RNA sequence: AAAAAAAA
């Protein structure tokens, strides 16, 4: 009836299968792909028709992790999965990226692609696999692709690199980064890394790229006999004569706007040519359209541009190639903050504030390799004003979530740690103007806002956003881009590091042919831009400062026994809530003695330290103890001693054997020398009064 | 590079700082508006060109509070982010209500604000340094603007009144006025009072009026260096023929038809004159557009009602100036509810609802200012065959949350304190017909349903929706103005109060030249009419009742010892779960030493005391128990005797010495008698195996 | 002025009430309807113009159920 | 899966050592949520048969012997 | 000893 066709390939030392033809038929494709317990299904679907009038191909990446693939219930009200996560949505844009550019030019058919996370052994991450899924499920596919991509993470343990490390190794890794690259040139990077030299990275780079040739092959061989036929699509025919017509009353003008130098008026001259021109022959026979028009004009703006760029010295700022757009820098803008920063790259501007809080106030987030608590939250907002648009503010979409993730990991690997920092913080970048890229100038300004606030960060970072244009042999490195010239870069790359070593790179390719050593002057000219706004940056703000004082909260550490602090949780945890009610303080429950006191001030915090050595009166080896006499009865004399546990007289006597008697002195509140040197009974140490006669 | 222009003035105590120029450089303009340590940035963006299909102005205001201001990490356990809530689009409402009319007519262009609070001091509210915010920045870009417009909270403490109180102030005030006005006239007012005369509530508006003068001129000094040019803009011109075409075939045949007295039938003979007049413009329409002509016969219908309504008696539906409409007045109307009325004034009509609940469900607004716990809830409902029309029904738009805020103003004043009435209150009122001014039936309608409920409250209060209608020396004031005759309305007010006394009042004005003079008359109109839809009301429900006979939750605080209770709490809630789930009602954990009892008869509450007083209660004399091994302690154990508490007995402890050594008891199924003994202040009680009676 | 109409049967042992006229008069038709002290207040509001260009039939049913009708406050955080 | 076994009713008081602290460092080490039972019914809570496995041998080693007060060939481990 | 209801 049905019959699975299964290819088993190894990656690694994980043994990695592709099963098709089993499921979803009626699917344009799909594939079960697993490895090593890890399992995801991947499908595509795309239409068979363009849509008239669509000028921008429209590609769907769904990616969603079912609660299931873990064995466990949902801890939703409803029990059931809600909307994407901050998480799924950063994994749909690594499938992304490098896909999206790997469609023919004019493509512009409706494609969605859709990866179901549907087991996990929590050892094996489930993206790597996914998007090995995503190559296959096109490659299989009719639609026309250029080729199967893999993917593979690379660490860095003990100076040897490692493919595909499994989740524990992580821990001492220094690297991890994500390569994803056809046969022919990678297409792209994405890493985090404890501030490696430039070399190590670029090396491990060059050696992803080749441990992916495996999967290459092994898509290759299943679409041999199990993919279905190409389906035939043909790029729309280019209009030789229009494109001729319009270049001749435009292209020589054009460039004379380019020529003329200034923010606006080659703007103004540009727009007075493009009127001028879409106006002459627009009524002629009525052949020219809006989307045939405006097309064409902007396609002989990018082309003068390029050629203008690869040989004449001005870019369109008019900076030269290894200039870098001017700074200020200014600190503690915002009053009653715990910290706050302005950088502004003179058309990009980022206001970036850091606030301090308890250790209560971390998120716990859930997932399918288990549950982790993280003390360091980074947010990124891009209100509409910052690019003089209008538009509806609501939530953040994937672009705001997507450089909010890429500025974690350029700061993350300069932090504290929690032993020598014990509060969370949490980093807002809020974006106020942007021309350039904005996410390189937000962990500038995160790292200005962490050390006013007077976290001890443990160096200044900086990032640089960076473009290559290559249309022939001769390439040129064109650092700090503006946005305007996105389509100038054939390859766009970012480097947040700092003084020495590398924190965070990442880097997308759209061009053939970039070899190893491209990569390299291109990567060494962003070192030396880095290094000019960390010079900047030192002369704003030096070093961290004591602390925010802004009503900071305080925390206070000290090592207490772990007797005394268990009847501090006495009574069944009872007598903590004593002190939290009387002080308005938490205390912590490293029940192996690490106190953690925590307030708003610098009194409660106080108070809480007098209390906890005042209120516990337990020790085993003690002194001679002048405690007061509550009781003299039989089966040993009670007395007042104090804090922890107070101690009843060894069995049926006061001191030696019972030698005196109870009738002999006797009163109540007497001051008396006890010791507490006895046997642990009733859960209590027992103790002895050595009034002129001793046991 | 940057430096901003700074400009700080002294409003009252507070200093006020604009400053310009230094942040968001690509929005139309941009203020930082900071006073006594609060900052709020606000920053407008306007669309140039028009879009040609708009005949109403889109204007969009955005307030948002980031809680980074003020040093505190989210709540929310989702991201540690928010999303606009009641707090902020009440106060995004107060900044829009003021603007709207100001902006010249037909200006349509789309018009953004965005006001952020960046800082709160908690004693100051951010609310009145936003409105000079907006105003500020309004008034600095070109956008054709009349005029900055100031604001002034403005409270009343033993019979003077104190500029922008702090918050410390403020609890003790008896109202909280703010008032916004340009330099010609008040254009908005908002308040709660308490109880106070009209004349009292009318020297707070002049008063606050006259301290924003400050404000106002500060604001163009500013404007002299750092403005904007003004951009041109033209109200587009106006084809006196056009209109006069439609204007010479409609206005004769309209005087006759609003004599009409019938609704319907002047409804249909409108809409007839309509179409015929469409009809008569033959070939090329109107400027070939229906629109235009529908634009002008509009306009022709709201001259002639408005010309009517100050030269002549009648209204549009033949009601006299002084006439509220025919009321309707029925209480306890729904079944197994607290407390229900209907309240129908005319054609308005609202069901009304009052529940009660135990003060555990009162709900905790953790607001930038400070976290703080209400008891009384307004929640109101507009749905949308209320209008006779089809539509969604879901999420609740800004004009819910707008009129359930001012109903809530209207109640807040005569509710009685919680230290007389223990309980959480939440009314929802469902408007289910709303041709007039539904808020003020509304309030009325919560006035019965809250006093049929029998909670005490301090008098009956109802409310009123009226219209000033103004010309070049003479002007009508309307009452109980109706949906259709708002338009005809310049000034509109709505008032709600006693007997004596105004509770809450609302006016938004449209033109200049009211006074003082013309709002002395129009509130006294107010008292007559609030006076007699005061008697209607009295008659349904004279005073408050008794309390709910049945479904109503009753409270009883029976007293424990604490320590015992803290031992009922288990492992911090555990036990518990199961006796509030086998009484079925809501028996509360408080460890005070009073036990919320909380129950919906007398049975259940006698059953619950009963199920404490089992597990508490430890039996002080007894019997000879032949206790059983349950537990192991330290050298200790637990034996199962009369009560709900085990008892210990300390391997030595038979006759206070090793008269027999105690080791055979040391196991389970031995069993041997015990008898009850002293209770020691340690918590391990004292037991002894003797069969001899102890005491 | 205004006043309801209601019919009372028994259905099932349960008196079942139908109460018209009193409220949500400018929507086409509404019915208080009651068994034994369950009520539900159910409302029909129809367009009388067809739009143009319309095909398939568009039906919309909506159930609310408010918490005020069993007297308990909402265990939701926004109440 | 929750697993559930008996332990001689005297020698159970072995497993638990002095007070909560040699129970914290068995949850610890094992990841079950073993509770404190004198019947000797212990209850050894998982989240998976590896770890109810693990800590069904961790108990049978940590408590394997009869203590009767009487003559061992013991062995000096460590001096 | 492992201590009191809060579905953002």
């Amino acid at each position: 009836m049905l019959n699975p066709i299964v290819r088993k390939f190894q990656y690694g030392q994980h043994t990695v299968t592709l099963e098709t033809g089993m499921m979803a038929r009626q699917a344009t494709a799909a594939v079960m792909v697993s490895m090593d317990d890890t399992a995801v299904f991947v499908t595509v679907v795309g239409q068979k028709k363009a849509k008239p009038g669509q000028d921008f191909f429209p590609l769907t990446v769904n990616y969603q992790e079912r609660t299931y693939a873990a064995g466990r219930i949902p801890g939703s009200f409803f029990r059931r999965e809600g909307r994407p996560s901050e998480g799924e949505t950063l994994i749909a844009r690594l499938i992304d990226r490098p896909i999206r550019p790997l469609f023919p030019e004019g493509f512009v058919n409706e494609v969605q692609v859709i990866a179901t996370v549907v087991s996990v052994n929590p050892q094996v991450n489930p993206d790597i696999v996914a998007m090995i899924g995503a190559s296959a499920a096109l490659s299989l596919s009719g639609i026309p692709f250029n080729g199967p991509i893999g993917a593979a993470r690379v660490g860095y343990i003990n100076d040897q690199y490692v493919l595909n490390p499994t989740q524990d190794e992580l821990k001492e890794s220094k690297l991890d980064l994500v390569v994803a690259g056809t046969e022919a040139a990678v297409l792209m990077v994405e890493s985090e890394a404890q501030l490696l030299s430039e070399d190590q990275m670029l090396g491990a780079v060059v050696f992803g790229h080749e441990q992916q040739q495996v999967v290459i092959q092994n898509i290759n061989e299943l679409v041999k006999e199990a993919g279905k036929p190409r389906w035939d699509w043909q790029p729309e025919p280019v209009n030789e004569a229009l494109n001729a017509r319009v270049a001749a009353l435009a292209e020589a003008r054009l460039s004379d706007a380019y020529r003329i130098t200034d923010k606006q008026e080659r703007y103004a001259q540009v727009d007075v040519i493009k009127s001028e021109t879409i106006a002459t022959l627009l009524a002629e026979d009525e052949t020219l359209d809006e989307n045939e028009l405006g097309e064409i004009l902007h396609a002989i703006e990018k082309n003068v541009v390029r050629s203008r760029v690869l040989a004449g010295e001005p870019r369109i700022d008019g900076r030269e190639k290894d200039m870098i757009r001017g700074l200020d820098v200014r600190t503690g803008v915002l009053p009653r903050t715990h910290g706050s920063a302005l950088f502004t790259r003179g058309e990009t501007q980022a206001l970036v504030t850091a606030t301090l809080g308890t250790a209560r106030d971390a998120q716990v987030l859930d997932e399918l390799m288990g549950e982790r608590t993280d003390t360091f939250l980074f947010h990124y907002n891009f209100p509409p004003y910052s690019v003089g648009e209008t538009g509806m503010v609501g939530s953040p979409k994937r672009r705001e979530i997507g450089h909010g993730r890429l500025a974690k990991r350029g700061v993350l690997a300069v932090m504290p740690d929690m032993d020598k920092f014990p509060y969370t913080v949490r980093v807002v970048s809020e974006i106020t103007e942007s021309n350039g890229s904005s996410s390189m100038a937000s962990v500038c300004g995160a790292s200005l806002a962490l050390m006013d606030a007077g976290v001890p960060i443990k160096a200044a970072v900086a990032g640089i956003a960076m473009g290559l244009v290559k249309e022939g042999d001769n390439y040129v490195v064109l650092s700090d881009i503006l946005g305007d010239e996105d389509h100038l870069g054939d390859m766009d790359f970012k480097v947040a590091g700092s003084r020495d070593g590398i924190s965070a790179l990442q880097m997308d390719i759209k061009i053939e042919g970039i070899t190893k050593e491209i990569m390299q002057v291109a990567l060494n000219q962003a070192k030396g831009a880095r290094l000019h706004i960390l010079g900047v940056m030192e002369q704003a703000i030096n070093a961290p400062r004591g602390d925010i004082s802004e009503f900071a909260p305080r925390i206070h550490t000290i090592k207490i026994n772990p007797d005394k602090i268990k009847d501090v949780i006495g009574k069944g945890g009872s007598v903590i809530r004593a002190l939290t009610e009387e002080t308005g303080t938490t205390i912590e429950i490293e029940d192996d003695g690490t106190v953690k006191i925590a307030a708003t001030d610098g009194e409660k915090a106080k108070h809480a330290i007098r209390r906890i050595e005042e209120i516990t009166a337990e020790i085993e080896v003690g002194r001679v103890y002048t405690g007061k006499v509550t009781r003299i009865v039989d089966f040993g004399a009670f007395v007042a001693i104090g804090g922890g546990k107070e101690g009843l007289v060894h069995i049926s006597q006061i001191a030696d054997k019972r030698v005196e008697k109870v009738t002999d002195y006797l009163q109540m509140g007497q001051e008396v020398p006890v010791k507490v040197l006895e046997v642990d009974r009733q859960g209590r140490i027992r103790l002895s009064i050595k009034e002129a006669t001793e046991q």
